[PDB]
């Protein structure tokens, strides 16, 4: 135990000793205040550091995340009291320092959770790394934004949580054995924007050295939302009976229960909102004003055009069926929605300066590129299933490359690609798609990075645990050489991607192995690009 104290700038704080699924021993420190309480006047607010302390800090238990609707437990779970952060490795008495990471979780910006019931250490720790898990908060907890600069509640709180974090991380870890000047970012969905916010933001600038974008984009349309006079929106639902004030939403809204506000953050949306595929009002947003820290001041696609992170290297990817996780959101409408005439001419993105001829003789090029030889049903799926996983995910990943290869002058960038597809162990799949449905969905690739809840140790010869080593190989091998090339991908060329870029490689990671190929996705992105001739790809 006094071997597992450590002291901080911030005071001292005591871990625990544990135990691996696969019977490695590590070290965890769980619940690091990295901010004041945002409780009470606070509730809103952009974070601050925490106070010193000096009785040791007991850290040795999972702490309470931040306030949302958990659907594991199906219940409103966490605390106001959660801005807090995890520190994990196999010693925090390395020879010499170790390269960091730090993980941003997903959920839409609305839930997550930093708990080892999702993002446990057990496969990342094999590897000589310190692993950093944290707290942000979500929903209108993280995402309120109040239009008058003497509100003091100018949005993107929980990405400001993240970029505070950050700074602990930078300021801190090297009095756990992590080197500072070596961390890689690295995120998922939601995480995965939120991580390529940090690149193109300069609050963030130089917090840390290379980061790796999963399955999530600032250039997904979802990574941002317009203000619409959400505070009263939000007030009004939960009881408020005054109107026309956005400063007295928010005086209601900060007496209100954190309950109140979980329970109907998500249930403001008008038909407008529905149409241009808004995921909720609670999420990054151009912040109205310029505050003391000024996360977004304008629009991020100009901010990644400067991006302070085009001189860091990154590694990029996403699944082979990334729109799986469309089908249960659709479910009961999907006989309609399959039969509709306008299934197609609709995924035609809203916002692009085109008529509706224009977009009716688009939306018969996407049919024929998701649908040549058959016709959508319940039981004809899989051009649905591209079709959204390039609407919502890759053709965003697939901008945000090519922006890399136009603006990054000297820095690197990677491309992955992965479709294990086992039948037990894609445990989002299974749990939260359908039972019986294959491919490799959204979040799937997070059950061969992190131990959960539902994981248990694999024989070693299975595909699955050959697909633990692969993933978390590459992801290391990065944070270690700033290059994923490893001992997984020896007798390859995994090269980054060119100035070319127009058509780039990938490593595509599947049941039987490792490859370099073309990007799979690249005939299909090219009419995705082309939709844009009015408008800017990057």
């Amino acid at each position: 135990n006094s071997e597992l104290i450590v002291s901080t700038g911030y005071g001292p704080v005591q871990g625990t000793a544990r135990t691996s699924l696969y019977g490695t021993g590590y070290v965890s420190f769980q619940g690091i205040p990295y901010a004041k309480p945002p409780v009470g006047e606070l509730r809103f607010k952009d974070p601050t550091p925490p106070e010193n302390w000096t009785q040791v800090l007991d850290c040795t238990e999972q702490c309470d995340p931040c306030f949302h609707f958990d659907r594991r437990v199906n219940k409103i779970v966490g605390s106001e009291d959660s801005l807090r952060l995890n520190i994990f490795s196999k010693t925090i008495k390395p020879t010499k320092p170790l390269p960091v990471m730090v993980y941003i979780y997903g959920g839409g910006f609305v839930e997550g959770t930093s708990g080892t019931e999702l993002y446990g250490p057990d496969y990342l720790i094999e590897k000589d790394i310190v692993l950093v898990t944290l707290n942000y908060r979500v929903g209108a907890l993280g995402f309120l934004c109040c239009q008058s600069p003497t509100a003091g509640v100018p949005g993107n709180a929980g990405l400001k949580d993240q970029r505070l974090a950050l700074r602990w991380v930078r300021d801190n870890i090297a009095s756990f054995g992590g080197d500072p000047s070596a961390i890689t970012l690295f995120g998922h969905s939601a995480g995965g924007a939120s991580v390529q916010y940090h690149t193109i933001a300069d609050a963030s600038k130089n917090l840390f050295q290379r980061a790796i974008i999963m399955s999530g984009s600032t250039m997904c349309s979802w990574a941002l939302t317009p203000q619409r006079n959400w505070p009263e929106k939000l007030a009004k639902a939960i009881g408020w009976q005054g109107e026309g004030d956005e400063e007295a939403a928010l005086q209601y809204l900060r007496q209100a229960s954190p309950e109140s506000i979980v329970d109907h953050q998500e249930k403001l949306f008008g038909p407008q909102e529905i149409q241009e595929g808004l995921l909720s009002p609670f999420a990054p947003t151009i912040e109205p004003y310029e505050s003391e820290v000024c996360f977004i001041p304008r629009s991020p696609f100009e901010m990644s055009r400067t991006a302070w992170g085009n001189s860091i290297d990154i590694m990029i990817g996403g699944t082979s069926e990334e729109g799986l996780i469309l089908l249960p959101k659709v479910k009961p409408q999907l006989p309609s929605m399959l039969q509709d005439p306008r299934l197609f001419v609709g995924n035609v993105p809203f916002h692009l300066k085109l008529s509706l001829e224009q977009r009716m003789a688009f939306g018969e090029q996407l049919k024929q590129l998701y649908y040549p030889d058959s016709n959508p049903s319940i039981d004809n799926l899989d051009g649905f299933v591209n079709m959204a996983s390039d609407r919502i995910f890759w053709h965003d990943l697939h901008r945000t490359i090519l922006a890399r290869a136009n603006y990054a002058c000297t820095a690197k960038t990677f491309v992955y690609r992965f479709c294990v597809d086992s039948p037990f162990f894609n445990h989002y799949r299974i749990h939260m798609v359908d039972p019986n449905a294959r491919g490799t969905s959204h979040a799937d690739e997070i059950s061969y990075l992190f131990s959960n809840i539902f994981a248990k140790p694999l024989d070693k010869s299975t595909l699955e645990y050959r697909a633990i080593q692969h993933l978390v190989d590459i992801f290391t091998s990065f944070a270690t050489n700033s290059d994923p090339n490893c001992d997984s991908t020896a007798s390859l060329s995994w090269t980054a991607v060119p100035k070319t870029a127009p058509p780039y490689n990938c490593l595509n990671i599947s049941n039987d192995g490792v490859e370099v190929v073309e990007l799979p996705e690249s005939r299909r992105l090219q009419l995705w690009d082309s939709f844009y001739v009015n408008d800017a790809l990057f």
